[PDB]
């Protein structure tokens, strides 16, 4: 217990900030996405899968770029189904098909979608990043790639592409729109969580031990990472402080989640040191839609693992009939 | 790379050790426990799994105690399916059913031993150990209980429950008996290797990054956990050494692969450390059946991850067409 | 100094938790246990030994199980003698009789009692723990062996001993059973609390670095073991919570220290990251006796060594005086 | 002394590999991009510096790409100075100009040359990468930046602009074109080794424990970062083994080194587990040019520091009077 | 970030701990080692510096102990030049001259102090100490040489040292003794304070990351070295805590900081475990004379490296107007 | 198993490096101090002791300087009793009376010597080391004070102290001078094996994992401190490699080895990296007294622990009988 109090962490509500034309930033990157077709493909590959069908997936997220992905559909009777549409964690890719049988076992489709650049720490990935021009100096990952400007920086692209997943998700015959879910553990937390806040498609929010948020408090409280990516950035570039938490400011899942109406489920590990529970708290305490959270006290980075799938399954199926 | 390079590993064949009543001791310790009925029982589960049933196991293992377990069986128009039986890695347990949802995607059956005494570790296990009378002074964790006597020794229970749970898998009756995988990654690799010499049910083995293997060597070549149990109660006992070298050549993997004669797939990660490479070529140089070797030469204990698993499903749909 | 600072330590007293039938539950457990006979056994051996006279000690601790030590008594003129039961710190036993030989060369005869089950990490020992039927899944030690019920707890079993240590010591003809001590560190020093609070027998105690106190404050505040077995059990267990804590609390030194009425010296190291100083304040300001502690603010778990022995000496020679 | 005794170090040629194109890939590589202007730029700063000028620099690397440097001359008499153009170590860039008064204060003008991209560490840069359109899924860092391919890799475009490097210093008027020295130590005595095969104006090397040598036994040996880049693209990418060596061997400074003509001073640390002294002798043993090495027997990354330095200064007076 | 918030820091002035001869102590060490000859000695080297003359240097400091130095003179036509005396870190020594390039190019002639005993950790030293006699029981380093008497206590000599050097630098011809500046990072900067005090020739102090501050603060917050050797001491010898606080209160930065006139430059890093921000504040905050403080909120023990190497040259340049 | 394999250790006797003034220099060191007088001092303390009479000690060893001890006397009726001079490992000082009962426990006389300047890490200590005049620059520690000149090094005032130790033991009337052991583990055991060369009053060894031996090797094997002080010596004075190790040649337990006579007892933990295996042979196999080893397999610095107590007083009783 390296963070705040539990009984404190209930009532954290940090004074938010972000810039005045937050709204407009992401409504013009939007925008100017959109002005490319999506053109989403999904492509019916050979799989020793038998219980699932798998498709290789296409389609266009930030700029037109060319986003990969898998889909998996169960093999079910019935004509429409439930979706889920996957983040993925820091350092990881879409990987093989048969590394996301839950959601599809549990009778919803799977739509995972690829992380651009990343894909090369504890899972492959297939889909390379695009940046805007110059590739500034920066500190090894992808925290500090392009942080010196919103317009240049990593996960605009990436929180664009996932926006545009969830449309190609839609896109699909047998998806049911009414019940399609955006879901994410770490990284793919904080991802779901800016989703949650753009898209106008999702209906659910799951989003695990997130990251991404309260950049200011997370770099002040842990030295792990990949947080510690900023914080060595700040280290190098001692005269960038304001600039670089100023971009942040455009990426914090605590200022998306101020924007949130779909209900969510969200967890917590009060002994996570790669994501802090005050920060975690501080999104959770924000977050402006119908919400619940599970707190797993004595558990670090894990959160809930095993026993919060459980939870998330109970908690789409009574939602999903109410 | 710290233990021997790649072209001395593939020809390392270590004198084995073994005492001259090894067979007698197998022999008679399966008989004993042949004296009580299996009594496999089998029950379905509510669950909110869609595309396969899961049932709560029962059956008898060492001396009639009770082990659990989960069969999964994905839904299916084949009455006769494929079988895997599945073993679990050290301070794991059967967890939840949803966490094993790879064998039934790829149209096997999975029936999954939970592993006495353990389930504390990574994930939860149902299933106490029951010792023989007096449980002898010992190092934290399993490596050496009952170490100073192979009779009271904690493996030869686990691995009379595993030479049971083929048999329970076997009594399903959907299970084609001519296609029952016994399968296992690090513990369960050993405890898989340990079955494939003692079973007379399983038709194939998949052994991953296996435990249990060349003792002797281990212990001088890592400080790693959990071969260091052996080392620190060593370190303490110091008139034990033959004693306690004595009791696990009973159990070690490479005097099992010796008398195994069941086609196998093994693999192994020439950087790790927890079981190291010579200690798994050992057990594979030795092992007497039909055999691969998969070799990952930048992995640790991790091994060939999701790659394994695809080498895996490709090794065994070639073994059952011949 | 990662604890509170020590004018908050010195009032420290945080609500006590413990189920209405505590007392109820000692005093079965005792009565149940004293129903065999304690058939203590005293038995000169052969030593190189010149100032002491050693012997091998065997008694009935709980429910008659046959628990070793040894006897030391030094050779003097006096024909009754003072006497030190002393208890062993986590992962230790009886060792050899060398291994004791302070009190004796002090004057006093002391009872050392081995513990049941441990004896491999740091000083070998002999005695086995006898478990109640099937030993539940745990983590790795002794923290968790039984965790689930109180009355399968390990614990149970270890604090039975001790409170029979002491009618053992005091069956000797030459212990003046005026002048018994009960002495231990760490979890002796825990054991020796539950002697305090249960034997009849027990005229002081001596009591250094606390282990087995406050455990909920313990798990949350260090990550060391041997309290980590608890959290790591926890982290897996995650619906055991509040069953791990109810069972504890029978067993937690605080609520032993509320009923303990002998005189007490405790010590206590600020910089202390095993037994944390606010666990060992929080016992000893519950202590009921009256008491002395002295503070090592510099020092960790080796708490005031050979400096809080002279202390430990002069204590028990003004106490037997007044 | 973790790697090969000295007497074999001294001895140390393992076969190398390239493939057959190695040359006809650079020739075209610096033909590509000798087709844009180099169109170098000083331009004097307002500095408090007083017995040095200082300029900053700008010039056109690979395919016209614009990078940074600082330009030293120290107030001197002489018309014509030597020269010293200074490569910088991983995740460092050019900093401010009071980094680099060592060269000067000998009286070399200084070129240093910031990195592409970097410069976010331990020290501050001001240049960016540009990649050649998509930056493919990578490990956190530069060591696997567009490794699948050598035209994509990284090391392509930062040789590149360090020939171009000593063109630039070449351009300066104040500059003696027969006493240019081209300089690095770990990242930047890779870079060093690199120009002194590829360029045509430099007339010696200084090379302290190099870094970018015998990528497969670095990778096998240590570790360290930044090595461990690699290793751990090649844990995930399973699949990619074959293509990352054989791209990594158009970069590799034992190759480049059997090229070299011009003289060399080397140096290397033998405890030195961040550049290892077999990869390190591998490249000084294969240099084709005349060759001088210190060996520091006791240091690790830091090598010769300070003394190597009075080295240096002495092996350069002697050769330019030689 | 493991210290008090920086609002809180910026406030910190924990009560002070001096003993009533404090002034005295000092008084009567300098006055002591005053009545051997300084005797400085400035021999040119032949080196292949070209902007830089070097000079070896030798003076006596502690009890006319002959220290060693090194003195870099930029090749300027100015006559008189203004002046750093620099100190060193922890287990530093002088080196060669070409370590200390900085000053000299921005002008400045430098005098850098060889570190009495150390020199042996990251960069080499020359000059040996010399003991009161016996040398007591102590741990590995130099925090607990002496310890358990001020007289005894190995700083004594190190900042007796230290005063001496800046009147070694004040001889030389050229050095414009109305600019001359004192200097040092961690254990340098601990130096420089005591020095900050101490000195009658001393014109500005610049003080990184200072060391030997604040003493029972440092040894409770952190478990690094150098620190640690006390703290370790401390672990053994459990009967002389009182004795230990009061010789180091002898030698405490914030102490002398308290008696400082002369204008300062500081520098803190937020998150340095090596000298912990409140013990650098508490410095800082009762330093007497006008001041300044750079705050680098992410950096540890690295401070504001090349920053504030920037920030220096500009302190300076503003103040010598 | 870090070091030489054990079948290689046996056989390890590595070309020795000494001086032609080896001896001399020894020869001049003990006559200069036999100069002064020994003034042996023993002073009866009030102690809690009871089976032991404590003396405070007082003697001259290095140019006659004041070294203290302690004499523990166990009371027993013989009027001559065998004798233990216990040297103290790094760090160590000579504490209280009370932590050296086990010899005095066994019937012998014990006489423990303080180590001049040390008592400060793990045991208190109360005798000053006087330097040659000036104390050289030096790595914090006592392996590298005076290390430029054998006549200033550290441990030739030690070395001396350790030989008038034995004399001071010898001075006292109930010594039987016919069995004085000298003995000690760690830098105690350097100390010891020295004192087995130099003295003509010891009459046995008892060397535990020693210290101070084959310092060349040590220093290219492990990293571990105490012998880290000299390698970091080593990494910033590196002109002065050559004088170190002539210093260090004149103080090397296998040149003292070499030459020592009287039977000897040692051990060796064969993953000892504090005093590695290899370092403990060379001395070991260069003794050239009668001589056992006891080898510890398994055993770190801790070597045999109380099992090689029971081999030292069971080795030493079986000396004395014949
Ligand atoms: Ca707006
Ligand atoms: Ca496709
Ligand atoms: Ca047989
Ligand atoms: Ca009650
Ligand atoms: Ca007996
Ligand atoms: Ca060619
Ligand atoms: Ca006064
Ligand atoms: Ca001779
Ligand atoms: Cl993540
Ligand atoms: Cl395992
Ligand atoms: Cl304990
Ligand atoms: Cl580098
Ligand atoms: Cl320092
Ligand atoms: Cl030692």
């Amino acid at each position: 217990f390296f963070d705040l109090p539990l009984e404190e962490l209930k009532k954290y509500r940090p004074e938010r900030y972000e810039e005045k034309d937050f709204d407009e930033f992401w409504e013009e990157t939007l925008a100017e996405s959109e002005k490319f077709p999506l053109d989403p493909v999904f492509e019916r590959m050979e799989s020793h899968l038998k219980t699932v069908e798998a498709y290789d997936v296409t389609f266009s997220g930030y700029r037109g770029q060319r986003i990969k992905g898998w889909l998996l559909v169960p093999k079910l009777e019935e004509e429409k189904l439930p979706c889920v549409v996957q983040y993925i964690g820091y350092n990881g890719g879409r990987g093989f098909p048969h590394d996301w049988l839950f959601w599809p076992s549990m009778g919803y489709i799977c739509f995972v979608m690829d992380t651009r650049g990343q894909g090369s720490g504890w899972l492959k990935g297939d889909t390379p990043d695009y940046p805007e021009g110059p590739v500034d100096p920066q500190y090894p990952g992808f925290m500090t790639r392009g942080i010196l400007d919103p317009r240049t920086y990593y996960y605009r692209r990436v929180f664009t592409d996932a926006v545009r997943a969830v449309e190609a998700a839609a896109s699909f015959p047998q998806v049911d729109q009414e019940r399609i879910v955006i879901a994410g553990g770490s990284q793919g937390g904080g991802i779901a969580l800016a989703v949650s806040a753009l898209s106008k498609k999702a209906k659910a929010l799951l989003c695990d031990v997130p990251f991404l948020c309260h950049f200011r408090r997370a770099v002040q409280l842990v030295d792990t990472h990949p947080y510690a990516e900023i914080t060595n950035f700040l280290k190098t570039h001692r005269d960038k402080e304001e600039i670089v938490f100023r971009t942040l400011s455009y990426f914090d899942g605590v200022n998306f989640a101020a924007r949130a109406k779909i209900p969510a489920l969200f967890s917590v590990g009060l002994m996570d040191n790669i994501c802090p529970p005050s920060t975690v708290f501080a999104a959770y305490n924000y977050y402006a839609g119908p919400k619940e959270i599970r707190i797993y006290p004595y558990n670090n980075h894990e959160g809930g693992g095993s026993f919060q799938a459980v939870e998330q399954v109970k908690f789409l199926k009574k939602l999903f009939e109410k």
